[PDB]
């Protein structure tokens, strides 16, 4: 209702983490995450770190990780669902070659305008197609305009979490096949591997139990081969199969 | 040499985890990981889980992501080093084409036959190439007698762990530009993110140290891009830029 409205204090996962200690995440990031990370980003990340929703915000060492993995595959054309201010927008079109092309979809572009200059400092604002809007509509509509020749190479999903099973169906379609679907989030502070988990938001209950039925959806599904990976909040990588 | 035992009963760090909820990685395995191995897969992991070196064997969540990463980046021609039982080794030959070629080198040649029933019944023995000897030996060699053209898509380095920096010294001209090498075992059950970590068998000690070591010059070496992926152990991926 009217008042403050909502704020991630209100929520009660936000101090979790999957890795055994602090200390140990710290480590990775330090040793093997700021000394790679472009300035930019570094940037984006600190101004984001004080947002009312960074509890967001892609981890900088899965950044990373997506970064590889886009260039070992390749990657020249991709679709991003979940922009927010940008960080792993701009790491994928970091990434990219000099001609590669980006879709992304969020709701609220004030959130994209905060990374926006960082991006235009990188220089690869060129790369970016920003759409201001729901993400379903937006893919809704791809599925009746694209042609094999404009399948995405990559997606990365890190958008409203209960959506993920309707965003999957239409993933898998506009993806090439031997493209990857990456979804954020899967492991979902941990919450994911009980079947009752006290004192939860009511958004937080939620995707736990959205995540359990996708993380379940997602390993029984054979047009995808799986690979669910315990970086970050945990993403699941999906290569479409036919 | 004269001293004190070695074996695996000898060492601290056998049960402890790099995620903090035994329960967590429980659900990724059961979820995730168990309804997509390969039924040779699952029968030599049960054989290698009994035997006296099992700490060692490649977690069953990271071999499919390690199965991903060869399927997404197209491999064709990849090397191991560290085989043991053969479960990343059978991992990497069910992953690529049927042309496909894996050079793959352990000093022990006893701990690989107990997997190669398993490996023959999928099919895909003719893949590999089983070189019994120790790595840093038959990588010189190779120095000598590779061509370009020749050069590997993909290398998974998980054998004597100290070892691993003068390993890299001869992969980085043993994969090809934009190929991959991945080094497993980098988190070493989160101790590196230590100075000091009472309790460990020498051994444990020295690979404490020579992972900070590792960690730190391969996130300082130019030829490379990295990222360090909190799966397993820990590994890190790195991809050669010249
Ligand atoms: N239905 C919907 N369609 C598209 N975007 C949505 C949406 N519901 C929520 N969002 C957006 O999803 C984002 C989730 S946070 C995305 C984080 C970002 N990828 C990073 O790298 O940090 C928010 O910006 C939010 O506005
Ligand atoms: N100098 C050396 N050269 C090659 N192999 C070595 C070596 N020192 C130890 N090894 C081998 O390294 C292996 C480490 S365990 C390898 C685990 C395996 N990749 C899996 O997927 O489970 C052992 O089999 C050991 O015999
Ligand atoms: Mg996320
Ligand atoms: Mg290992």
């Amino acid at each position: 209702g009217p008042g403050m409205g909502a704020s991630q204090d209100d929520y009660a996962l936000i101090h979790k983490n999957i890795l055994h200690s602090e200390d140990l995440l710290k480590y990775i990031l330090e040793t093997s995450v700021y000394p790679r990370e472009h300035e930019q980003l570094k940037g984006l990340r600190e101004v984001t770190e004080k947002h009312e929703w960074s509890m967001a915000l892609v981890a900088a060492d899965e950044g990373l990780f997506l970064s590889m993995l886009l260039k070992l595959m390749n990657a020249k054309r991709t679709i991003e669902i979940g922009v927010y201010t940008g960080y792993s927008l701009l790491t994928t079109a970091l990434a990219l070659p000099e001609d590669g092309k980006i879709t992304a979809i969020d709701v609220n572009k004030s959130y994209f305008e905060i990374g926006l200059p960082f991006i235009q400092k990188a220089g690869v604002e060129h790369k970016i197609n920003f759409i201001e809007s729901e993400a379903l509509p937006v893919l809704d509509q791809m599925l009746q305009e694209m042609k094999e020749e404009d399948l995405y190479d990559f997606a990365f999903v890190d958008a409203d979490k209960p959506n993920y099973a309707n965003y999957h169906e239409r993933l898998v379609k506009l993806v090439r096949v031997g493209g990857a679907i990456v979804y954020d989030n899967t492991l979902w502070f941990g919450t994911v591997a009980f079947p009752e988990y006290p004192g939860l938001h009511p958004e937080e209950e939620e995707c736990r139990v959205s995540f359990r039925n996708l993380n379940k959806l997602l390993a029984a599904d054979p047009r995808v081969e799986i690979s669910q990976v315990s970086i970050g909040d945990g993403l699941t990588i999906c290569r479409r199969l036919y």
